[PDB]
């Protein structure tokens, strides 16, 4: 294994030192505005070195934004596909690429069967090809990989099964902004090549400038350079036709044939594309190829790549041909002038990829090598695309939700082989589907408009149902006694319990456990740990009583805690935000102990007093003017009293003070330790009023945020044994501090009602001398270093928090995770900061019309950390990446794959079993059985299951921490009989592995095995 710490990558570009030391200069370079006039010498092509074009047509479908999915599909895209397949059918030369698989998908299914063979033919014979293959080509800003790999996945797969074919070259032409993490998934799952195109213009300019806009794209950890891929980053400032062909776009706009007028297009610069002919063929190719060798001189083989598209391309038959005539003129008058020297022709990407290596081997290039990211992008001038990194909010949260109960109901289900009568494989693929088009970079991104993020959030609502039914069939499969077990598969069997989403404020949809001597005495609830290693954390219910009691299925008691069920409610009257108390519901709190990807049961039973093993909560309401708040049989009466600070501590964990508006201001690590200064605030972002303004894509600041004036807040303080937390009725925020005994988790209830032009930031301030360095994570995968320059403007300086942020000092690491991607940053030193939400009433000149007015209350949550590092094994000051620790590891664990919480519907469970997996191994903390599942339906002889491992790499801060099992997945099923290595979509095996074990991996390695069972 590799050591992902210790060894600097030595490359030839950095991404953070090139950024260190480019100036950003924004000048006027002349018709390629953020260039320069590029000059070439004619001489350098001849006979014996002819440059080779390859036009690749193609067609930017978005799986939904400014018109719902299926609203493309019907208007454009079915369109677009039907033409293609006669087109391509009827001219044998003509070539065309298609990267969106959910639209493929969609209309083959539709063709008849003579069509799908004539399509089957055209894709066989190289003549459409698909790139990249993925369901949708995803944002790569907020997405978490593991999404990232389930969209590839699901593309992938079909294509296998339907179309034979698997695509080695990606083409991500409109994300904004590029991750290393795509390089990383690619080229485990058996990818040769990538391109990409929106990176800031700066870096376009100075890559190109020393040819290294083609470079072998390696982690920033990676010091052997195995996980390289090489990558082609396209040059100017758009994928369109007029910023493709060459540095011109008033020339290359001539050469886009759609717009000449009958297609209601035009060519901005004012000179139009006119028709080839014979009197105009020799003229026209003088400027195109003079284009193209402008093009040329930016790269270093004697092969070009000439995109021809733009979005929803290629619909109408007039356009196919428009387009394939007019190119088809050029290229033969070109391919026969030797004075140009050029064999010009359509082509495929992969075609493109092909010539370049064998360029390469016939040694005519050598690429430079290369690591970092391309965020944050800046298409033109101060115009940087950091808003969308928080852009309705709601549904980045509701992603990972979704993103997790994927994960659970892949996993619960695949232990099992099902009848299809119980619909798994229907209800699995639906969530996978719907899951997978929100990663599109119009979906989780928040940039489309408001009908079609409804259109989104819809189809997440139905997959997680989805979700919800295959893992309650599930659990009650796998806990009942197996000649007992009767199912239904249309019955609901459990209701799952989830605290956090929507969350209390967001909806009242958690159901009541209704218990009463006169009705039922108990009900049995259940826990699944996806993570594969033992693990407790506190669960909480809501019960009918507060005289309730835990127990195991051994019946033996359980510690738990009764609190209130309190909500916050904005009082119209009084014009205050204060908490109102159930006199009806209480919560109930306790440990859960669930095995390694297993189930544990539990029961809950009232009794007619306070029962032995439950203790209750004390209340107190911090506000001037106080009115009673009566809890029913709730056995504690409420405190009150003026606001003021206060400190709490559960267990042996930290003590946290607060300052009198219920706001974190230190944290002290244990009994005698410094109260470390640790402050929440919250500011406020506006809007400029002359001059670009802030929209969905863009973050435009009139300067540093203000702070929110927070008057005289309503605090309300809970205190329990096994949970205490603070929780303040801010405006916009109610902001909660929760302590269970580590590191506290924050919950903010955030409705920024009808602020307009507003953007809600949560700043964390304190004394860590970080200067101007702080770290961010790529998709939920790697910490990358980033480095605040004073030369960019604020905007620049956020960065996509897609799961956690930290600053640092010699001594001292305050790490803040999330449950949900946001925008963040650190803008001094010692400082975090990442956006809740933004309203805005302007639309951003991007294209989506509106501005983003449609917030709704959000639950947005996060896990504090604090910690000493002195003694951590660190990155040396040169190296790129940074590393959690253990405890942050766990808490970003937490967040994104907690306990699942099952409550039995009906009064008896009978045949119910306690627990499930206890035998199954505990692997090491680093590792995570990411997906687990099942690949075969039930009447497949041999039974195959796929894994796929990955190992985060933490720091050594010298904690012996052992004790683990080494986690074999090919021996989780019984009967084995094979075992292989694939790539990470289990479509094609590398390996057959002895023994029929599976090896772990690496650190920061990812890995894909699939068991066979007879
Ligand atoms: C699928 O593609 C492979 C590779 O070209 C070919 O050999 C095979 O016959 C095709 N159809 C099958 C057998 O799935
Ligand atoms: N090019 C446009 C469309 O393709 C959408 O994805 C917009 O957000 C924009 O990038
Ligand atoms: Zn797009």
């Amino acid at each position: 294994c590799q050591d992902v710490v210790q060894d600097v990558p030595n490359v030839d570009v950095q991404m953070l030192e090139l950024y260190d030391r480019m100036s950003f200069k924004d000048i006027d370079g002349g018709v390629w505005k953020q260039g320069w006039n590029i000059k070439y010498d004619p001489l350098k092509y001849n006979a014996h070195h002819k440059l080779k074009v390859f036009v690749v047509p193609h067609s930017h479908n978005d799986p939904g934004w400014i018109q719902t999915f299926e609203e493309y599909y019907q208007h454009d895209t079915k369109h677009i596909l039907s033409n293609a397949l006669r087109h391509l059918h009827d001219n044998p030369e003509m070539k065309f690429i298609w990267a969106e698989i959910s639209y493929f998908a969609r209309f083959y299914h539709d063709l008849g069967e003579n069509k799908k063979l004539q399509m089957k033919s055209i894709v066989k014979n190289g003549q459409l090809e698909f790139v990249t293959g993925g369901w949708v080509m995803p944002d790569e800003a907020n997405s978490h990989w593991r999404n990232v790999l389930l969209q590839l996945t699901e593309g992938q797969t079909w294509l296998k099964q339907f179309m034979n074919v698997t695509p080695t070259a990606s083409w991500a032409i409109d994300p904004f902004g590029h991750s290393p993490t795509m390089p990383y998934i690619l080229q485990k799952s058996g990818f040769k090549n990538m391109l990409i195109q929106r990176t800031h213009y700066s870096v376009k300019k100075e890559l190109a400038q020393q040819r290294q806009l083609e470079f072998l794209w390696r982690q920033i950890w990676d010091n052997k350079g195995d996980t390289a891929l090489f990558t082609h980053m396209m040059p100017f400032y758009s994928y369109d036709i007029p910023h493709t062909c060459g540095p011109d776009p008033k020339v290359c706009c001539q050469f886009d044939f759609k717009r000449m007028g009958s297609f209601g297009l035009s060519c901005p610069w004012k000179v139009p594309p006119r028709t080839i002919s014979d009197q105009n063929v020799a003229a026209r190719s003088d400027l195109l190829v003079d284009q193209w060798k402008k093009k040329a001189e930016l790269y270093r083989t004697n092969v070009l790549l000439i995109p021809l598209g733009d979005d929803f391309r290629f619909k109408q038959n007039t356009e196919w041909d428009v387009q394939r005539v007019n190119y088809e003129r050029l290229f033969e008058h070109i391919n026969s002038q030797a004075h140009f020297n050029v064999q010009a022709q359509f082509g495929t990407l992969q075609e493109y990829f092909d010539a370049v290596h064998q360029a390469e081997r016939a040694g005519q290039a050598e690429f430079p090598t290369l690591s970092g990211d391309f965020f944050t992008y800046a298409d033109r001038s101060d115009n940087y695309w950091s808003g969308y990194y928080t852009s309705r909010p709601y549904h980045k949260r509701m992603d990972r939700v979704l993103m997790h109960y994927v994960r659970a109901a892949e996993m619960l289900s695949a232990w099992h082989s099902w009848d299809g009568m119980a619909r798994i494989e229907e209800r699995l693929e639906q969530a996978r589907r719907e899951l997978s088009l929100f990663q599109h970079h119009d979906g989780i991104t928040g940039t489309a408009k408001t009908h079609v993020v409804v259109d989104y959030e819809q189809r997440m609502q139905e997959a997680l149902k989805a979700c919800q039914m295959v893992m309650q069939q599930s659990v009650y499969r796998l806990l009942t006694k197996p000649s007992i077990y009767s199912p239904d598969f249309s019955f609901s069997y459990f209701t799952l319990d989830d605290s956090r989403w929507p969350g209390s404020g967001v909806e009242d949809s958690r159901t009541t456990i209704i218990l009463g001597e006169d009705i039922l005495p108990s009900k049995h609830v259940v826990m699944h740990n996806t993570l594969p290693h033992w693990r407790e954390q506190l669960v909480d219910f809501y019960v009918s009583s507060p005289f309730v009691s835990v127990t195991d299925l051994a019946n033996n008691p359980v510690e738990a805690q009764v609190s209130p069920v309190w909500s916050w409610h904005h009082d119209t009257l009084t014009k205050t935000i204060h908490p109102q108390g159930s006199t009806t519901k209480y919560r109930i709190i306790f440990k859960a102990r669930v095995p390694p990807m297993g189930l544990a049961t539990y029961v809950l039973t009232i009794s007619d007093s306070k029962p032995e093993h439950t203790s209750y909560a004390s209340n107190l309401l911090l506000r001037k003017n106080p009115t009673s708040l009566p809890l029913g049989q709730y056995p504690e009466d409420v405190k009150f009293g003026d606001p003021r600070e206060i400190s709490l501590r559960v267990g042996n964990g930290p003590t946290l003070a607060f300052s009198e508006q219920g706001l974190l201001k230190s944290i002290q690590l244990t009994q005698d330790s410094p109260h470390v200064p640790v402050h929440f605030k919250f500011l406020k972002y506006g809007v400029r009023s002359h001059g670009d303004r802030s929209g969905a894509y863009l973050f435009l600041p009139n300067g540093p945020a203000s702070p929110v004036e927070l008057g005289q807040p309503v605090v309300l303080v809970t205190k329990g044994k096994l949970e205490s937390s603070v929780s303040v009725g801010l405006p916009s925020v109610v902001h909660q501090t929760i302590m269970r005994g580590g590191a506290p988790e924050i919950r903010n209830l955030v409705d920024i009602g009808s602020l307009d032009n507003t953007e809600i930031v949560m700043r964390l301030e304190t004394h860590i001398d970080s200067g101007d360095i702080f770290y961010t994570d790529l998709n939920g995968l790697q910490f990358i270093k980033r480095r605040r320059l004073d030369k960019l403007p604020l905007q620049a300086n956020y960065y996509p928090i897609p799961s956690g942020m930290f600053i640092e000092d010699a001594n001292t690491r305050l790490t803040l995770l999330t449950g949900q991607p946001l925008g963040g940053s650190s803008l001094a030193s010692g400082e975090l900061e990442i956006m809740q939400d933004r309203r805005l009433a302007s639309d951003d000149e991007r294209g989506l019309g509106q501005g983003v007015l449609d917030n709704k209350p959000v639950l947005h949550i996060y896990r504090l950390v604090l910690e000493k590092v002195n003694n951590c094994v660190r990155p040396s000051k040169l190296h790129p990446a940074g590393y959690l620790t253990s405890a942050a590891h766990k808490a970003s664990q937490s967040l994104l794959d907690p306990l699942d919480k099952f409550i039995f519907a009906e009064n008896e469970w009978i045949g119910a079993q306690g627990q499930f997996g206890g035998d199954h191994p505990s692997a090491r903390e680093d590792l995570d059985v990411s997906v687990m599942r099942r690949l075969t339906k039930s009447s497949a002889k041999t039974q195959r299951v796929g894994y796929v491992l990955h190992r985060t790499n933490l720091m050594q801060c010298g904690t012996p921490e052992e004790h683990t099992q080494k986690l074999d997945v090919c021996h989780l099923l019984p009967n084995v009989a094979r075992c292989e290595r694939t790539t990470l979509t289990f479509l094609q095996n590398l390996e057959h592995l002895d023994g029929m074990v599976a090896p772990e991996v690496c650190p920061m390695e990812t890995a894909a095995y699939v068991s066979s069972h007879s």
